[PDB]
Formats: structure tokens, C-alpha cells, sequence
């Protein structure tokens, strides 16, 4: 009933990582038994998919990583041609990575999707005979009919039931190895990859495979011209999408289904104990849900399920170990301003996006739609899925710091706009300052507008005639100067050179420091005392504020919020915030006593 | 295997209709048989969950409706106290009500939450013995424990299996009239409605009664302590939330899941006919696939889920019958404008929300604990559930304005706030210029600002004023100033009586108009030519435009939609848009011939 079910998925890539979480998405709607996860990845994917499986807490799931580099030099002597590359080969050594206990296993594709039970399918494996091994579903191509020799169309490694055991009796590596070399020294090259050495095997020993129903591997190709095989509709099974009305809804349903849904416990199975979920679970339990802050504190615990590197990400290290990373996170009502951040600064970008699983398909559509983010490589798209009913603005900070490519970060935020050449600039400040040796953080001034349709100044002596007319403001000129009083602007105006300033009440500028720079505090949800806390964190720990002369920030209107306008600092979320503050005022006395005794007046 | 479940369930109100929604999305997620839902529902009920049902579309799901009032007279005789109020006392009269030749039904509540497939409660009719007919759940409270008389901890009518046969053959009525009227000659009151009534029955009879077991209806009430009843929380089946983890988790499931998921047919079971279905289904077929603008097209049609009323709602008829109401669509990022809207306008509201099920839990939990909104019952709330890749700006106004209460609307917008007192200057205007018996839209003129801090004038000096200071400007101004050009705000500024203007090219007013004004064109999703097609359509079927002096609105600024930013009128967008464009033309030409002809220039 419980019976443990071993799926082996070989991903690489961001775009394979995308196509193994819809997988298992499927994979999960239908699932009644526990299931083991073997995934053959390289460190790009291995570290994206241990994130994700960390964070997304599944219930009687167990994961598993191999690297798949190490693999690289088994099939390194096989050419291959199909876009999968060298990690399309792999599939055929699994028996050679998988651990020597497991005995039946179901190899999956990354573009493969469930529309059934997957114990059905390995309920097939009692119905095997004889010697057979190799459960595949005929090809629905005429390719093999005339490329590499099959038997009748061939045979299509989509989906594949295995047999670790008799496989590892029957010495299957020098099987397939000399099968693939006796290939090789005619063809010369491989079509289809692997697929293609599978079929030359079922040439030699067709008693090894076992012929799947059609309906176990629906492949959607080009001039599939299968309509009898999917003829029942209602009854198909699983979707193989290899293609270069029902099953566009089918795809939609679990593309954009809540992954979070997915957190239920088998019924009749006992779940193992997970440390990140055993951690939560008693946390949780330790709040008290008779507070009225019950909301906040649950957030403040709460995991949310993180995807790193949602898009292709490429980066090459700085020559003189001083590059930096502006850091940002927005919500989907932001996504207006990424392209403008994209045309302002040419440096390496790490974001936090907050997007839910049709918003997350949406931000992918408008990411692959424009010509400015496909045109840049080095933007870290972090997309942390919704959940809860605030805005985990420091959580997101954190995962958008903790995951950047640079020695130095500029923790900006989305509605602000850089100047033409910080990038170059902040480059050249953190080598005059040397901040590697020091404890000291770099600000940026900041302005903020009202009028959409700017002019943005080339220079400091435009921007400075722009404040005169009354055209530009300095941050929060007109509702709280408290936040960049400090700043002193009057000295920044006439100033050539940075200058250091001393820290006051509720300062919270944006500043350039080092790669282990303190984290956020998670406990902060919503708006307010977000950046005040860490400011307060970063003084406590003795940095010192510096403003540069020739830098500066245009924040770019923006409307409210939700969360603003729902919980705008006011009765329950203003006394929730309140308590907050001074949680954290406490911790701060606790945690470091004499040097903390300033900010209790603060 | 494909067997018929029947359903009765009794909903009242808009809070019922909400949470029979919620039950039904809970039976749909784990049915694997067709459902046939009998809904005994009044007036107010029947029409939400009818249009919802309607716009549903959800395969193998037969929905019935009858009349609640009517049974009104039925326990007119029986006093209540249980906030159900009557309309709780109709499960007893459900065997006159549903028809004849139904066999068994299982009776819910709307407050019920399936866990479990609703086929395996249904297979328990197979093990009914005797003259055993209600299949009830022993109470999990000590409430009968010692109120009305019951056997032991009496029974829940939660869930209730009734074998309508049976009871029938028995004379269900005559014995729970004579036994209900005995009760109350020493009772004179129920407790609990219908449900002690039950218990009632169940002292005279108790062989009628078969003891379900109890993970069939856990109720999470006060002082519960049925902590032994789902100690096996991984096997609990039915939940029952009659309270005045794991269970918030599940709760919040269904609460947040897509109903869209749910348009999915059974497997091995055929699915009747809709004229609805069919009709959608073969204009998608008609539609081509290989054309470029397929993604419009296909959203023209589109069906969308519709939830009417979504909050509570009364509304008093004018005496006069001259009575306007502010009708606008928003998404949810526009919500910040509701209140300021409520703060502006004292007459009816009609809006439409384009949310989805987790923004509508997040508007739901907005609006109770918003004092402005809850402080105002005759704004109307119809939620469109999201589908599509566009927004169905037309679809939404469409709904907007179909389910007004007024005999005039105001075809507003959610960005425009109005004067103060607009409400009754259009109940006097209305009357001055016989709206009732001429084809005329009152126009009231669009100003425009980018200040989010904007002192609102209270008279129409203070407006010109500001206009001369340059604080605000009239709508487009700076972008696109024929859309309102035609408004003549020179003759506007000096004007004592309304007076006629005549329609140009890309007019676009916002319009005091009859409740039988001519619909939106569905064929615009997005962003523009939206109200220009509408305008159009007024201005060929003989409606005279008519500007009033005395009054304004003001568009207060906003961040760049989605929509906008995504299809900002630009490549693919603007190419498809001009198509929509030039096919509204030819059917204007088509339709009205020789009237239509000025438009083919503009
Ligand atoms: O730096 C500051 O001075 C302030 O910045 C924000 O306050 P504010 O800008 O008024 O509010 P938002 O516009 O909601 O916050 C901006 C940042 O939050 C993100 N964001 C986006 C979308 C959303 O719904 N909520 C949200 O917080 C934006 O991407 C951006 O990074 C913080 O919430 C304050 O705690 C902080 O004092
Ligand atoms: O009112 C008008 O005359 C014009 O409104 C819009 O032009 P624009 O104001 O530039 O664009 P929006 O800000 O999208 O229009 C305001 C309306 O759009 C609604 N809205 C809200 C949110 C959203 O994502 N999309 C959307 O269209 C708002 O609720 C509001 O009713 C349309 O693009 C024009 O076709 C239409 O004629
Ligand atoms: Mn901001
Ligand atoms: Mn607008």
C-alpha cells in the first residue's frame, strides 16, 4: 500500500530545473504512495533543485542528488547532436549511479506530465516476464521507419520502467557500450541521443523490452499524426511535450497550480521527520494563537518555498575582485521598473521577486517577451512564491543577497532608478575607499519625484538645477524627512569628495557594503522598520556611513500597495509593527549591551 | 461505476453563497461520479449561484434550483433563534420538495468541507438495514447531554443520508409535524432549528436512525474535546466548521483553490451536453490557431467564472425612480481607490473585480476589516475569476452594468474620483435634462493629476484655480488630448447649463446614461480603443452628447498596469489591436449602413 516508488530524473539547466518542478508537479497531483527522487544534476541544477526541495517541504518525498559531471567522461567518447547535449547520454549509466539496493526504478524527461496515478505505472512491473527489463512505449514517429536501426518504429525514452537488479546481472554497461561502439563505427553520429543507442539495443536483444500500452508515453511531436493512440482522451495517462485544446488546459492546470497545495501528508503512511519541517512545526506550535500578532509571527517562521535562478543566468568574474551586484526585490506591481533598472545599470542585478505560480508564468511570458531582459544574462531572477498574507520584504532581501555573484552589493530597491554609470563608479569608489579592509558602507543619496514622465539628468549640476525648480525632492521630503535627514544633502551639494556621517534616529539609507554583510531580520512583514532595523545593525556592529559626492537615486512614483493600503501602519498592523520594534530593541540590548544602549532613545 | 450522487443543499444569502461555493469546490476536488446538486435557495441565493454555476462550466455537474420561499410557509409555525433564521428549518421538508422519483440524497450543510471522494459516503446507502433511513453522526458535544430531549449525545444534522423512498412510503411528514408540535407544546422554542427536531424523531424512533461513524462529520465547535474522533488526522474524511493546524491548512486549500482546475471531464463517464459548453467549444474551434491574433480572439469568447454579490448587499428603490449608480472595474491593484470612492460617492456602486480565488480571500479579508467599507451596503462586488493571459475590460463593465438597481448608471472609472455631491447633482440633472424619454449621455468632464497628496476642491472655483496654478491638468493632457477635445473645457469653464457637443474622431467621455444603454464590444481585452468603441456605438444609434457645467472628476495618478507595461500598444499588441479596430469598423458598417459612415475616417 505504502510501497516506496523510485522515479530517476536527469535535469541541467534552468530551463530544465523550470521543466523538473512542473514535472514533479504532475508527478504529486497524482501520487498515492511515497516516492524517492533520484536526480542526476550538475551543481548549476543541483543547487536550484536542493534549494527548491528544501524550501518546498512535500510530504513522503524523499530527494537524492548525483552529480551528473562525473558522468560527463562515460559518455564523453559518444558525439551527439540533439539539444539535450552530453546530458542526454547519461540515461543509459543510471544503473551505474543509482545505489546498488534499488532494484525497479521509472526514468522520467523533464518535459514529461502525469495525468494519472504514477503507482499504476508501477504497478507494471509485477506484470513483467521472462527477460524482459526495458518498460517502453513504442515510437509514435516515423523516424526510425526511414537513422539509427530499430525494431518496427522503435522505441521512445520518454518514459522508462527499469530493473537495476537483472539489469546489473546482465551486465548492462558492456552491452550497451559495445552495442553503442559497433553503432558509432558506421553511423558516426547520434540523432536522438541515448534514444538512439536504446533502439540498437532492442535491435540486438529484443527480448529485453517490454512493450508499454501507447497511452503510457503521448508524444506530441511534429507530424505526430497519432490521433487513434489518444482517441480516448478522458483516459489518457501521461504527456510527453517534445515538441521543438485538452492538453493546453492540461499543461495550463499543472503550470500554474499552487505548489503549497502539495503540502498534505499521505493518508495511511507514515511521513518521515524532516529538520527544516520538524523546526517549523515546533515553532509554530511554541506561538501563542490567542496573541493578536499571531499573523506576524507565523510569518516571521514561515518557509516559503524559494526557486533560484527562475531564468538563464550567466556571469564572469571581475578581473580586479571589486565588482558589484545591485540588490533589489519587487512584487509583480513592480515589474514596470526592471526594464528601466535594466537600462540604468550594466552590472551584475540579483532580484527577489514574490510571485505566485500563474504570476511566476506571467513574469516568464514578459521576461521572454522583451528584448531588453533577454538581451542581459547577469540579472538573478529569484522567485519566492506566495504564501501568507503579508509581504516578506526582508526575506526577500536576504535571498536576493545570499545568492549574488560580487565581493560587494548595493542593497537598493526597485522604484529607485541609478544614475547613468554608478556601475562604474560604485567600481571605482570601492577601490579608493578600500572597503575590503574596512568596516564601512557606502550611501547613496536619495531623491524622489512625482511626475512620471522625468528627464533624467546626465549629470550632478543637472540634477542639482532640477531640486532648485522644484521639479525633484529629496526621499520622503514631503512625509518624513527623519529617514535621510542624516544624509545631509546641503554638504552633498557643494561636496567633491565622500564624506563620513554619524548615525540618528530612524536613518535608512541605501547603501554599498561587502558580500557578509548582517542579513535582515525576518521578523519585520509588510511596511515599516524594515531598513531602520538593519541600519541599526549595521551601526551596532561598527560601520561606518560614508557619502559619496557624485552618486545618486531617483525614487520613481509608485501607487500604493496592497499591503500599504490594507495595512497601512495603522490599528492592529501599527501596534503589530510597534511591538515588533520593540522586540527588536530588546534583542539588540541583549545581544551586544554597552554598544547598543544608544538606540533605545532612537 | 458511473453512478449519480444527489446533493441537496439548503443556502441563503451571500454568505451562504460563498460558502456553498466552498463546499462545492471541497466535493468537486475529490468526486470521481457524477454530481447532481439540488440547491434550495431563495431569490437572492438562486440568482449568484446560478449566473456562477452558468459561468462554471464544470463537466459532469447537474444543478437544480427551487424555490426556499415557498417552503417559508411550511415552518412559518416553528419558532427560531438559530442565526440560520427559517430558512435552517427547511431540511425537514426537503422530501416534499425534491422530485419524486429521487431515490437517496445526501443533505449538507453549507459550513462542510470534504477531505475525502463523496462516492465512498455514498456507497454507505448500500448498508442500510432495516427501517434504518437517516444516516446521521452522533453529536460531539454535551449540548443534549444536559434542552431538547435526544438519545445520548443526539445527532448532527451536519451531514445528513436520507432515502427519500423510504421515507416517503412512511409519511416523513405527518410524524415529524406531530412530533415537532408535541415538543413544542412544553418547548415552545428550538435551541438549534430543524436539528433538535431531528433528536426529537430520533427519541420517538430510534431504529430510523443509522449511526455513521464519526470522522464522517467532525465538528470543530466550542468546547469540542473530540480530540479521540480525529486522532488519525491523515484519515479524516468530512469537517464541519460550526465554530461561531492541519484543519487551517485544509480550510485554506479549498478556500484558495482554482475553480478553474475543476473544468475537467470524468474519466470512463460521458458528460451531457451544455448549450453553454457547446457553444464555447465550437467557436474556439472556429477560431484559428495558426493566426497571430489567436490569444484575443480566443478571450473574446471566453467564459469567465462569475461570482454575483460577492459581499452582502441591500439596496432601498428611489422614490423619484431617477436613482444613479457609480458604475466601475477594477483589478486588484486598484484597490486603495475603493474607499476614497466610498468617501466621494454616497449613492449605489456597482463594481467588478477581476481577482482570483487567493486575491478574493485577500479582497474579502480587506473589506471586513475595512470600517468604510463595512459601513456601506449598496455597493455591489461582482467577482470575475481570472482567466487568460489579457484583461476583459469590456467583460467587466458588461457585468458591472448588467446588475445595477438603478434606472440610470454612471460608466465611471476606478481611477477617477468625483466631486463631493456628485450623486445628487446627477438626480437633479437627470430630472432637468428628461433622460427618460431622450436618447442623451450626460458627460462629465475628466481632469487629470500626478500629485498623489492632492487637496480635493469642494466647488468648481477652486478647480479652475488649481488649473491655472498648474497643479492639475484636464485627462491627457500631456499624452493624448483628442480623447476629450471634443468636451470644449474652454466653454466648460464659464458654462451656467449644460450644453450638446457633437462626436469626433477617438471621443471617449465618461457618460450619465440609462440602464438600457448599448453593452461593451467583448472583442477589446487589454488596454485601448475600449470605451472609443462604446462611444461610437452611442453615437450611432442617436445619442446626444451633453456636457454639464457644475460638474468634474479627477484622475488620480497610477503605477503602470500589467497590461499596459506587457502590451503597452506596441508590436504584437498594437498589430492585434488595430485588427480589433478595423473589424469593429466593418461590423458598424454593416450594421447600420448609412449612419455609420462618418466613422470610417476617424
Ligand atoms: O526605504 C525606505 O525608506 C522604506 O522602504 C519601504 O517603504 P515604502 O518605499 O514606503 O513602501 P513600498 O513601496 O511598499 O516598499 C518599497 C520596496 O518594497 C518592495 N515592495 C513591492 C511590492 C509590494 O507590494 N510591497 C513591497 O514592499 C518594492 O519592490 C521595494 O523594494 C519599506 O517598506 C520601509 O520599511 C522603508 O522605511
Ligand atoms: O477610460 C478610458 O477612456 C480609457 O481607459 C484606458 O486607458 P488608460 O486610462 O490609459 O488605462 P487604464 O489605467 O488601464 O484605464 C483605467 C481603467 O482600467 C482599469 N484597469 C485596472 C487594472 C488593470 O490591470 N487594468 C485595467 O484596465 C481600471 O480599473 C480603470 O477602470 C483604456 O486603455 C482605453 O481604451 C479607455 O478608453
Ligand atoms: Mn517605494
Ligand atoms: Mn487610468
Amino acid at each position: 500500500k505504502c510501497e516506496t516508488i523510485h522515479v530517476a530524473i536527469v535535469c541541467a539547466g534552468y530551463n530544465a530545473s523550470r521543466d523538473v518542478v512542473t514535472l514533479v508537479k504532475s508527478v504529486l497531483f497524482h501520487r498515492r504512495n511515497p516516492l524517492h527522487f533520484h536526480l542526476i544534476a550538475d551543481s548549476i541544477a543541483e543547487q536550484i533543485l536542493a534549494t527548491l526541495f528544501q524550501t518546498w517541504m512535500v510530504p513522503a518525498v524523499r530527494v537524492d542528488f548525483y552529480n551528473a559531471d562525473e558522468l560527463k567522461s562515460e559518455v564523453s567518447w559518444i558525439p551527439n547532436k540533439h539539444y539535450s547535449g552530453i546530458y542526454g547520454l547519461m540515461k543509459l549509466v543510471l544503473t551505474k549511479t543509482l545505489p546498488a539496493n534499488l532494484e525497479r526504478v521509472i526514468v522520467l524527461d523533464t518535459d514529461i506530465t502525469f495525468a494519472t496515478d504514477i503507482a499504476e505505472l508501477w504497478a507494471v512491473f509485477h506484470k513483467f516476464k521472462g527477460q524482459q527489463v526495458l518498460g517502453l512505449v513504442e515510437n509514435q514517429s516515423d523516424w526510425y521507419l526511414g537513422p539509427w536501426p530499430a525494431l518496427g518504429r522503435g522505441y521512445n525514452t520518454g518514459v522508462i520502467l527499469l530493473l537495476l537488479d537483472k539489469l546489473r546481472k546482465m551486465k548492462w554497461e558492456q552491452m550497451w557500450r559495445l552495442t553503442a561502439e559497433r553503432e558509432l563505427m558506421g553511423m558516426l553520429s547520434t540523432s536522438l541521443a541515448d534514444q538512439d543507442i536504446f533502439n540498437a539495443v532492442i535491435k540486438q536483444n529484443p527480448f529485453l523490452v517490454y512493450q508499454l500500452p501507447c497511452f503510457w508515453n503521448v508524444q506530441l511531436s511534429d507530424h505526430t499524426r497519432s490521433e487513434q493512440c489518444y482517441r480516448d482522451v478522458s483516459d489518457l495517462k501521461v504527456i510527453h511535450w517534445n515538441s521543438p485544446e485538452f492538453f493546453r488546459n492540461l499543461y495550463l492546470t499543472f503550470l500554474e497550480y499552487d505548489g503549497n497545495l502539495l503540502r498534505r501528508e499521505l493518508f495511511g503512511c507514515p511521513s518521515e521527520a524532516d529538520v527544516n519541517s520538524e523546526n517549523l512545526q515546533k515553532q509554530l506550535s511554541e506561538l501563542d494563537e490567542d496573541d493578536l500578532c499571531y499573523e506576524f509571527r507565523r510569518e516571521r517562521f514561515t518557509v516559503h518555498r524559494t526557486h533560484l535562478y527562475f531564468l538563464h543566468y550567466e556571469y564572469e568574474p571581475a578581473a580586479d575582485s571589486t565588482d558589484v551586484t545591485l540588490v533589489a526585490q519587487l512584487s509583480m506591481d513592480r515589474l514596470q521598473m526592471l526594464e528601466a533598472i535594466c537600462k540604468h545599470w550594466e552590472g551584475p542585478i540579483s532580484l527577489a521577486l514574490y510571485l505566485s505560480d500563474a504570476e511566476a508564468q506571467q513574469f516568464l511570458r514578459y521576461a521572454q517577451g522583451s528584448e531588453v531582459l533577454m538581451s542581459r544574462h547577469n540579472v538573478g531572477y529569484h522567485i519566492v512564491y506566495k504564501e501568507g498574507q503579508f509581504y516578506p520584504v526582508n526575506l526577500l532581501r536576504n535571498v536576493a543577497m545570499k545568492h549574488i555573484s560580487t565581493p560587494y552589493m548595493f542593497l537598493s530597491d526597485i522604484d529607485f532608478l541609478p544614475m547613468y554609470g554608478l556601475y562604474e563608479y560604485l567600481r571605482k569608489s570601492v577601490i579608493q575607499l578600500d572597503l575590503a579592509n574596512t568596516k564601512k558602507a557606502m550611501i547613496v543619496p536619495a531623491f524622489e519625484t512625482l511626475r512620471y514622465r522625468l528627464s533624467f539628468p546626465k549629470s550632478k549640476a543637472e540634477l542639482l538645477s532640477m531640486l532648485d525648480m522644484g521639479t525633484l525632492f529629496t526621499f520622503r521630503y514631503h512625509v518624513w524627512t527623519k529617514g535621510h535627514a542624516p544624509t545631509n544633502f546641503a554638504k552633498w551639494r557643494t561636496a567633491t569628495t565622500p564624506y563620513r556621517v554619524e548615525w540618528e534616529a530612524d536613518f535608512e539609507p541605501y547603501v554599498v557594503v561587502r558580500r557578509d554583510c548582517p542579513e535582515y531580520d525576518r521578523r519585520f512583514v509588510g511596511f515599516g522598520w524594515n531598513k531602520v532595523a538593519h541600519i541599526m545593525e549595521l551601526d551596532v556592529q561598527e560601520y561606518e556611513f560614508i557619502v559619496l559626492p557624485n552618486a545618486y537615486m531617483i525614487h520613481m512614483p509608485h501607487a500604493p500597495s496592497f499591503d500599504i493600503t490594507k495595512f497601512r501602519s495603522n490599528k492592529q498592523y501599527r501596534i503589530c509593527l510597534k511591538t515588533l520594534k520593540e522586540e527588536f530593541q530588546q534583542d539588540m540590548s541583549r545581544r551586544y549591551g554597552f554598544a547598543a544602549l544608544k538606540y533605545l532613545t532612537a
